[PDB]
């Protein structure tokens, strides 16, 4: 099964994952209203998600995707935030957990920016925020979420996706690009979980802004 390793603040891998983290909190156009208003996190765990199986499903499925796009797996590395992460970091990520509906088509996004990754850690929207208080910009609860390997392959680029049950023929993923009347950011999409492995769980708090 999955084994959780600690890293270490003064490995170089550890602050690698942070700053990327806190390097791509963004401005986001609703006030803050879903991930809380903050300017930066306090992370206080990393961990590398060490699973074999996990790890080889994931190389297997790279396989078959290269040779479908010119021996280029693409592989990428992104955030993603959902209340599904426990589970995750211990079975792997499952497409059928994904459903269209809303904004979102039934696949996995993921993102550049950590802050919009933050937005999902309670639900879409932010949800009702924490168990704890309710509260989408709580200081208190720690929330978690995670910076995987995103195999890609042939993207297809797109304006919406909330309609994509599947990615479209000879493609392996769906990005959707940002628009003026749509989009702010780029969303990475699969529809195969073994599209993704769960690199790195971190463990963190967005903190208030500084008086
Ligand atoms: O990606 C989304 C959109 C909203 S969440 C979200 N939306 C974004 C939109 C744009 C940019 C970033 C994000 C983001 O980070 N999260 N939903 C996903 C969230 C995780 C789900 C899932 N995957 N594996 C499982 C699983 C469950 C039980 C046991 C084992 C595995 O569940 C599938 C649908
Ligand atoms: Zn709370």
């Amino acid at each position: 099964g999955t084994i959780l390793l600690d890293l270490a603040p003064e490995d170089k891998e550890y602050q690698s994952v942070e700053e990327e983290m806190q390097s791509t909190i963004r401005e986001h156009r609703d006030g803050g209203n879903a991930g809380g208003i903050f300017n930066r996190y306090n992370v206080i765990r990393i961990q590398k998600v060490v699973n074999k199986k996990l790890r080889e499903r994931f190389c297997h499925r790279q396989k078959e995707v290269s040779e479908e796009n010119h021996n280029h797996h693409n592989e990428r590395m992104l955030f993603h935030g959902s209340p599904f992460i426990n589970a995750i970091i211990h079975k792997g990520f499952d497409e059928r957990h994904a459903y269209i509906g809303g904004m979102f088509g039934a696949g996995i996004y993921f993102a550049e920016n950590s802050s919009k990754s933050n937005q999902y850690v309670y639900g879409i929207g932010g949800g009702t925020g924490c168990p704890t208080h309710k509260d989408r910009s709580c200081y208190i609860c720690h929330r978690q979420m995670l910076f995987c390997r995103v195999t890609l392959g042939k993207s297809f680029l797109q304006f919406s996706t909330m309609k994509m049950a599947h990615a479209p023929p000879g493609h392996h993923s769906v990005i959707g690009r940002p628009s003026v009347n749509g989009l702010a950011y780029a969303e990475y999409v699969i529809y195969r979980g073994e599209q993704a492995y769960p690199e790195y769980l971190i463990t963190y708090q967005i903190m208030k802004p500084e008086h």
